[PDB]
Order: C-alpha cells, then sequence, then structure tokens
C-alpha cells in the first residue's frame, strides 16, 4: 500500500511537527498573535502534507479537513481540534504501514 | 476478515483520528466554533468510515449511529457521547478481526 | 454452549461499545440532550445484541433487563445502572466462553 | 460439590453482573428512579440465580437472602448491603468450587 | 483435624461472605433500615456456620458469640465488632486447616 | 513444642479474632455498647486461650493480663491496650514456636 | 554467653509485647486508665524478663531501668519512653545473639 | 535522504539549543530583554539551520518558518510556538534519518 | 581493635537502647518528668558504656561527651543532641570493627 | 571533524561549570550582585571555550551569541536564557562527538 | 598515601559521629543551650580528628577551618556551616583512600 | 593526567568541602555571621584548590573566579553563584580525569 505516501519522510517530519506544537497549545493558553500565527502554521503544514501522500489520501484529507476562517482568529479550542484531527489521522496512517511491514516481513 | 472490513487501512487511519479527538474534547471544554467543527468531523467522518465496511456494518453502524441536527449546536457531552460511540464501537470490531487473525495463525 | 452467542464478532463489539459509554457517563455530567441520546443507544445496542444472541440468552436477557421509559429523559445515574448490568452480564458471559476453551484446548 | 453448581455458566454471568452494579452504587449516589430499578435488578437476579443452584444452596442462598419491602425505595446503603451479600456468597461458592477442582488435577 | 469443619465448602462460602460485608459496612455509614438488615443476616450466617462446624467449634464458638438484641438497632460500631469477631475467627480456624496439609504433604 | 501450647490450633483461632478486632478498634470510634461488647469479647478471649496453653503459660499471661471492673466500661483506650497486649504476648509466643519448629526440621 | 538470656522463648514473647504496646500508645493518645494499666503492665513485664535472664543481664537491666511512681500516673511520653529503652535494650541483646549464631554456623 | 541534511554535526547543534531554550521559555515568564534576545536567537538559529540543509529542505522550512515583527516584543507565547514548531520538525527530520539508517544496517 | 571494645554484646546492646530512644525523643515533644527520665537513662547509659570499652576508648569517647547540669531539666533538643552524638560514634566505632573484621575474612 | 573542538578537556570543564551555574539561577532568585556576577562568569566563560574550540565553531557561536550589556544588571531571565543557550549548543555538539566515536569504534 | 591518616578507625568514628548530629541539627531548631553544647562538641572532635591524622591533614584543616567565638552562642546556620564542612573534607577524603585501594588492588 | 592535576587527593577532598557546603546554603538561609564565614571558606579553598592544579589550571580558574570584597557581607546568593561555579568546574575537571584513565584501560 506504499503507495498511499509517496515521500515518507516528509510526513513523519510534519507529523512530528504537527504533534509537538499541540503539546504546546496544551502547556498554556495563546494570545490573538500566536493564535493566528498557528493557524498560518496549520494551512501551510497541509499544503506541505498533501504533497507527500498519494491523490488517494491527499482528498481523503481534505474531505475530512475543514480550512481555518481568515476573518477571525480561531479559539485554543478550534486549534486544538484542528491539530489532534491531524496527529489522530497520521498516528492511524503509520499504523497502517508498520503492521503491513511486521506481517509481511514474518511471512518472509 | 473481508466479510467485515473492506478497507482495514482506512477503518483504522479514521478510528485513531476520532480517538484522537475524544481526547481533546476531555482535554478542556470548547467553544461555538470548535464544537460546530467536531460535529462536522463526527459526520464526514462516519461517511469515510462506511466505506471501508462491508454492507452489513455499514447498515449496523447506521442502526447504532444518531446523526445530529444543523438546527443546534450540540453540547460539549453530545459530542464525548457521539465519539465515545464509535471509538468503542471500533474496538470491539477490531477485537473481532485480531480474533481472527490470531485463529489463522494458529491454524496454519 | 458455544451454540449459546450465535454472533460473537457482534457482541465482542456491541459490547466495547457500551462498555466505553458507561465510562464517558462517569467523566462527567450529561445533559437533557445527551442522555436522552443515550437511552437511544441502550435500546437498540440491547436490539443488535440480542441478534447474536441463541434463544436461551436472548431470553434471559430480556428477564433482566428494563426497557426505559420514552416519556422522560433517564438520569445520568440509571444510564449508569442500566449499561452497567449488560456490562457486567457481558463480562461474565465472556468469561465463561473463555474458561471453556482454556478447558477445551487443555484437553487436546 | 459438582452438585452444587447445576448450571455453571450462568450462575457466573449473573455474578459478575451483581458485582458491577454493585460497583455502579459506590461510584456516586442514586436517585429514587436508579434504586427502584436496582432493586429489581436485585430480585430478578436472585431468580435467575436460583436456577443453576441444587435446591440445597438454593434453599441455603435463600435463607441468608432478605426480600425488599415494595412498599418503599430502599436506600443506596440497602442496595449495597444486599449486592454484597450475594457477591460475597458468590465467590466463596466459587472458591468452594476451584478448591476441589485443584484438588483433582493434583490428583490425576 | 479436619473433623473440626463438616462442610468446608460452607465455610469458606459464608466466611466470604461476612467478610465481603464487612468490607462494605467500612465503605460508608448506614441507616437504621441497613443496619437492621445487617443485623438480621448476622443471626442467619451464624445459623449456617454452626451447620458447617463439629460440636466443638459450634460450641466454642457460641461461647465467643455474643447475640444481638433485636428491640434495638445495633451501631454501625456493633456490626463492625460482631462481623470482624467473626472474620478473625474464621481466618484463624483456615490457618489452622492448610498449615496442618502443608506440613502433613511435606512428610507425605 | 508441647511445654508452651496444648492446643495449637485453639490458640491460633482465637489470636486471630483479637488481632481483627484490633484492627476494627483502630479503624474508628465505638460507642457505649460496642465498648462493652469487646469488654466481653476480651475477657472471653482470655478464657478460651488459657485452654490451648500449658499451665504455665496460663499463669504467665494471667500475671500480664489485667481484668476490668463490670462497675464501669472501659474507654477505647484502655480496650486498645488490652487487645494489643494479647497479640503481642500471642506473637511472641509463635514466634518462639517456629524457632522451635525450625530447629527440629534442621535437626533431621 | 548463651547462658546470659536462661528462658528465650518467654523474652521473644514479653519482648513482642512491649513492642505492640509501644506501637499502641504512639498511634492516637491514652487515659489516666489507660495509661495507668500500662504503668502495671511495664512493672510485671520487666519482672517476668528478668526471670527469663542470666544474673548478669538482669543485674545490668536493673542498673539501666528506673521503676515508676505508683504515686502518679505516668505521662503517654514517660510510657513511650519506659517502653522504647526496654525495647532498644531487648533488639540489641538479639542482635548479638544472632551475629553469635551466625558466627558459630559459620565456623561450622 | 542523506543528500537532504549536508551538515549534519551542525543540524544537531543547532536542535539541541533551540529545544533547551524552549524548556527555558518553559520555565517562568520572560521581560521584554529575554524576549527580544530569544527573538534574534531564533532568527539567527534558523539562520544556521539552513546552512546543514539541502535547498529542498531548506526551502521547506523556510515555507513552514514565520519571521517575527521586529516592529514589537513577541509573546513568552509566540516563542513558544515558533521553537515548539523548529522542535518538532527537527525531531521529525531526524526520525527519517535513522529509519533509513536502520534499514540500511539491517540490511547489510 | 580488637582491643578497643572488649564487651561486644554490651557495647551493642547499649548502642540500640540509646538509637531507639532517640526516635522516641524525635516522635513527640517530652515533659518535664520525661526529659528527667531520658537524662538519667543519658548518664546511665554512658555508665554502662565504658564498661564495654578499652581505656582508651573510655577517655575519648568521656573527653567528647558532656554531662548534664542535674540543677535544671535539658531541653528536649539537649537530649537530641546527647544521644544523637553516642549515636554516630557508636556506629562509626563499629564500622571500624567490621572493615576491619572483613579485611581478616578476605585475607584467610 | 573531531578537529573542531581543540581542547575537549576543558570545553567538558566549563560546559559544566554552566550547566551548574544554570541550575543556581533556576534554584531561587539573585540579586542585583549575583546576577551582576553571572554576566561576568558568562562572557570570560565564551572566553574559555572559544580557546577550547576550532576557528569553525568559535565563529559560528560568536554568530549565535549576544554579548551582554555592562551598562545594566540583567535579569534572572536573560542569565537563563544567555546560560541555557550555551548549555543546549554544547549538549548537542558533545551529542555529535559521542555519535561520532561510536560509529568508528563500531567501524573497527 | 595512607601515610596521611594516622589513626582510621578512629577518623571514620568521628566523622561517623558528626555527620549524625548535623542530621539532628537538620532535623529541628535548637535553643541556647544546646546551639551552645555542639560548639563544645565541635572543637573536642577537631582536637581528637587532628590526633588521627598526618601532619599534613592537621595543617591543611587547620587552615581550612575558623574555630568559634565561645564570647557567643553561634547561629544553627554556623553550626550547620561548621560542621557540612568537615563533613564534606572527611567525605572527599576516604574517597581518596578507598579509590586508591580499588585501582591498585586492580592491579594486584 | 598530571598535566591537570598536580595533587588529585587534595583536590578532590576540597571539592567535596564545596559540594557539601553548597548543599547547606541551599538547605536553609542564613545570617551576617554564617555567610561571613562560608565566604572565608570560599577564598581559603580556593587558596588550597590551586596547589593540587597544574599551573594551567591555577590561571584557568583565576580567570574564571570572582574574589569577594571584605567591604559588605556577601548575599546568600552570591554565595550560591560562586560556590557553584567551583562545584561544575570541578566536575568537569574530573570527567575530563575519567576520560583519560578510561581510555588508557582501553589502551592496556
Amino acid at each position: 500500500l506504499t503507495d498511499l505516501v509517496e515521500q515518507p519522510a516528509k510526513v513523519m517530519r510534519i507529523g512530528t511537527m504537527i504533534k509537538q506544537l499541540l503539546e504546546e497549545v496544551r502547556a498554556a493558553p495563546l494570545d490573538e498573535a500566536s493564535r493566528n500565527r498557528l493557524r498560518d502554521i496549520h494551512a501551510t503544514s497541509i499544503r506541505e502534507l498533501e504533497d507527500g501522500l498519494a491523490p488517494e489520501l491527499r482528498e481523503e484529507l481534505d474531505r475530512l479537513t475543514l480550512p481555518f476562517n481568515e476573518d477571525a482568529v480561531p479559539s485554543d479550542a478550534e486549534l486544538r481540534i484542528a491539530q489532534a484531527q491531524l496527529v489522530g489521522w497520521l498516528e492511524g496512517l503509520f499504523h497502517g504501514i508498520q503492521t503491513a511491514l511486521f506481517a509481511q516481513q514474518m511471512a518472509a
């Protein structure tokens, strides 16, 4: 299925980034400036993520994803929600790749 | 196994996404916007779950599933209930899958 | 005997869904909307369990369970009670099944 | 001894159900509705327990058990006493079962 | 000495019951109804206990035991005292039986 | 060993009873009735202890023992002292017994 | 040497009785009746220890101990002090004995 | 991949420096002077990071990174966001390095 | 060295007695009576310690020790200082004993 | 490569001095005298580090570090920031060195 | 180097003493009488310490040591300072002796 | 090693002394007298440290060292800084020493 993740080095790069940033948001509350920043960051990280994925997962991700509004600073809640979604989605994707590796390299 | 899960990678993917989002709802209370977003995510996530499930499990899931009304923003409580339901349903589903796998690996 | 649980995949599934939901009700209090929602879920979840059980256990479960009243929203308490009973009943059913399997595969 | 518990699967089911509900009573205080439901559950559960027990133990259990007064809702305390009793009685019963069983497995 | 405990399955049954009920009394305070109930329970459990014991221990137990008054509800303290007495007495009795088993089955 | 404990089962029995009751006195404060009952239990328990002890230990125990006056209800403190005394005396007694047993099992 | 503790069974007995009683005085405060009681127990317990000791240690212990005054109820403090001294003295005596035994059975 | 990180020693240095400083930001709130210094450190550190990275990753990092507004002192929050990002990006980068490396060491 | 502690059993007894009493001083504050008793115990205990020590260590201990002023009751603090000193002096003494002893047992 | 750290003894020395000092600033707040003192120590400590580094790392470190102003006492915060940066920078430098050594001694 | 500590049994004796007494000072605050006492003790312990040391360490110790004033009771702080100095000095000295023993007895 | 530490026993001695005194300063706040004494100890301890160090390390230490002015009593903060500095410098020094020792023991 590895046909799904075109650039894996890149997806565990960005996924690790977003995971880290979410762990930051939990730490302590943000101000308008920070929340704004993290929105921008989220848009860019999804751009870069679609690049490292096959059209299958690009479009699935697009279907699950809700872009943000720029006319308003999103809440610390919306930021937690938006990033947690991507963290779960990625962690389940790599669960797929690694379970495939273990079963197959077990036969072999 | 096929009679259960047509697309295993996809159902585990989406399942992890829902589990993580349930962990966020538990983390701290949401606002009007975030709980709205999570309502959407819940709807779309069921959409995407139906694809990787045989029609039996499609319809069983539907019988267990409770759509939200777009005429009111649901409470953090309803969101905890809706997401928790899919998390339990999914884990009992995959527990079935693994009992089947262990049966095969015991047979051969 | 084994003929008691006609569909084992399905009862471990639904059982896990009830287990999770009870854990949510314990988490923090629900509102009229949420607890109403779990009434619905409890009624249909029993339906779906009855599908996966032999006439013996269908009829026993029917004797032990007290359907909810549609005429009023049940308490956070009654929901814990109703879910807990099926959780204990199922966990004891599966304890019977697994001690039986260990007995047989201990024989052979 | 074997003659004591004629239906083992059923007495283990019912037992686990009773123990689980007792732990719910511990969780948080119940309302009049919940206390009523849990009383019923207690009565019906003794009904189902007598079935899987030899008349000897049927009658000993009945001598140790105390029906409730249907003219009044029992306290969360009376429910704790009654269920606690059946939980202890049951574990002390099966403890008999497995001490004899282990004696047999050591014998052969 | 096993000549002492005529019906052992029964004494570890009841002993386990009373132990459990005492663990309940410690949990949280009782009302008049519960304390009354637990008195009744104590009388019956001693009746059933004397049955499973040789005349030796029946009468020793009688000498150590103080029946309750029915003209008054005993305190949570008297109930703790009364049951703790029987729990200690039983646990020391089974200490006797099991130390005998280990020493003798060691020689043998 | 005989020169110490004429009836070992009985002295260990009663000893455990006293230890458990001391654990209850520690648990929470008693009332007029319960502390009265425990006074009785203490008297009777010494009665029963004398039987399983050689006359030497009968009289040594008596020299260490302090009867209560039936003209006043003793404090929870006096009860803690009286019961603690027998618990220590008994454990040092049985510690003597086990040093003797280990001597025999080392000899043969 | 070993001739110092004439009756070892008795001194480990009484020693354990003093150890327990000190642990009670620490538990919670005593009243005039209880602490009076421990005065009596301390005086006779020393008597009974003197029985089980060679002239050497009888006379040394007499030099170290300060009998109590019968003319006043001793403090919770003096009782802890008086009991603690015999506890340390005995524990050091038995440490000597056990290091001697290990030395001898190390020799042979 | 190897082509991705051209100067490994240098990118690891800079990374550890950034992670350490982020943990200082967590330690306690900073003053305007400290926030200014740490901003500078952030800018200079991205300068030094671009050097040890292939133009591919140079440009991806630049697309993900957000320069600060020198016309105002950023919050302790913006500093937490920016450094947190580079820490996640870096660990997800080197995670790529060692997953490929381990693949090679398993191959040969 | 061996020449240093002429009576080892006795110095170990006295030491354990002193250490135990110091821990009582720690337990809770003493009264004038207890402080007086414990002073006496301190004086008498140094008397008994000098006996089991060679004149060398007899005199070194006397040079390090400070008699108390019998014209006034010493604080719980002075008692902590004096006993604490003898406890440290004693452990540092026997530490000498066993370091030399272990040297011998490694030699042969 | 190894030619980067000209004097390794000296840089682990000075590095440990900075590590400890940062741990003190965290311990409890400093005064104008102390924090002035750490300004001096930071400036000279960088000097002494530059001695033990190849031209490469001297110049890089110079680019990353921001000397302090002699015209004002720096905050407890700036001191933590300034020390933390060198702590991370050094720890990353030595992580590079040790992974290189393990690589070489893994080769041979 | 053992030429340095002339009487080792004595230095670990006194060192252990002073260590213990310092652990006492930390426990709870002293009164004028106790602090005075512990000063006296410190002077004497240094006298006895110089005896068990070669002139080298006698004079080094003298150079590091600050005698106390007798015209004033030193603070609990000065007493902690004075004793901690000696505890550190001694522990470093014995670190020297024991590291010498291990390296040499390793060659040998 | 000689090029580093001319007198190893002495530098480790004094180092441990300084470490212990730093532990006391941390323990609890000092007075005018104690902090004065520790100033002296710090000066003298550097005096004594210079002896066991090659002239290189003498002068490096001096470049890192900051004397106190005898015209003012330094704060507990300055003392924490001054002592912490020597503790870090010393540990990085001895860490260098042990890397050298392990090099020798790996070579031979």
